[PDB]
């Protein structure tokens, strides 16, 4: 089997894609985030707390013929940026792209964190890196991809990423009209739980490529490129007038510049991020100093090479008994 869905920016500067997602029988449609990072399949539903729900679509598994209590289990996920939610399970019907998995936990949530409210178009998020960081008690369950992997033609997906445009994620095989020239594999450590890889090293702009070993992880749950401070450094010092903000938070520069690209490399490989999709626009409506989509991961603990570097690449998850990564230009 294979699926195809189409992933869509929630706003004008790729803050986040979401992809529809059918639900149970009859088909609840939510349009959820999917998150190379994570490894729970969670939705807001009809057990979300009211005052929590503003504008998102919900699952309620009381209407879905197939749905199931998974009883005694429980959920609770906290990821990077502070967001944080909780709730029950049900075993449901899950349908991407026309790929459908039956049994598939999906996480009720009965409480989300501010940052899931006020974002009213995405309705859940559904993980897809290793099913170890799964957070259901007391009995872990898998994710999409991992229920799926046996079915498929291949077992691989895709991520393929607009850059302020709709794109792809495909499940079960790789769609050799999608890039230019030749995919490039690296290798993968799943000890984290993450598709966690090393680039080979990184050029700003028309500069001189360094080599040096970044180890970070393949997230497409994460909309920024962080990166260790002195690469972030090297970079924004191309920008005429650019610093760090502490008050900010961040790297910010003036709305007037133009943005030098950023390379990284895989293997002997090299993806380009052009200048344009490292800007992320004023920091608050009306500002002339705008933000960075290159930052430092020094408070994080790991490199992320969110949607700002995956979106310039045909990227492949690859999820044979070794995992791997793949880097295409596109």
């Amino acid at each position: 089997s294979t699926g195809s869905a189409t992933t869509t920016p929630i706003d004008s500067l790729d803050d986040a894609y979401i992809t529809p997602v059918q639900i149970g029988t009859p088909a609840q449609t939510l349009n959820l985030d999917f998150d190379t990072g994570s490894s729970d399949l969670w939705v807001f539903s009809s057990e979300t707390t009211a005052s929590e729900v503003d504008g998102q679509t919900i699952y309620t598994p009381s209407k879905s013929t197939t749905a199931k209590l998974l009883s005694g289990a429980t959920w609770s996920i906290s990821y990077g940026d502070g967001s944080s939610s909780s709730g029950d399970v049900y075993t449901d019907t899950v349908s991407v792209g026309g790929l459908t998995v039956t049994g598939q936990a999906v996480e009720s949530a009965k409480k989300v964190s501010s940052s899931f409210t006020e974002d009213s178009t995405i309705d859940g998020l559904l993980g897809l890196a290793f099913s170890t960081l799964n957070t259901v008690s007391p009995t872990q369950q898998k994710t999409f991809f991992d229920n799926a992997k046996a079915s498929l033609d291949s077992p691989v997906f895709t991520a393929d990423l607009g850059y302020h445009a709709p794109g792809t994620y495909n499940f079960g095989f790789i769609d050799t009209t999608a890039y230019t020239g030749s995919i490039t594999y690296t290798a993968v450590s799943t000890k984290q739980g993450f598709w966690e890889w090393t680039s080979t090293g990184y050029a700003v702009g028309s500069g001189t490529f360094k080599s040096t070993s970044i180890d970070g992880i393949a997230d497409t749950g994460t909309t920024l490129l962080y990166l260790p401070a002195t690469v972030v450094s090297a970079y924004w010092a191309q920008v005429s007038g650019a610093k760090s903000s502490s008050s900010v938070g961040g790297y910010v520069f003036p709305c007037s510049a133009t943005l030098p690209s950023f390379t990284f490399g895989v293997g002997s490989a090299r993806i380009v991020i052009p200048g344009d999709y490292i800007d992320f626009g004023p920091i608050s409506t009306g500002s002339s100093s705008c933000f960075g989509g290159i930052q430092s991961s020094a408070g994080i603990g790991i490199n992320i090479f969110g949607d700002v570097a995956l979106k310039a690449a045909f990227v492949v998850f690859n999820g044979a008994t070794t995992p791997t990564l793949g880097f295409a230009s596109k």
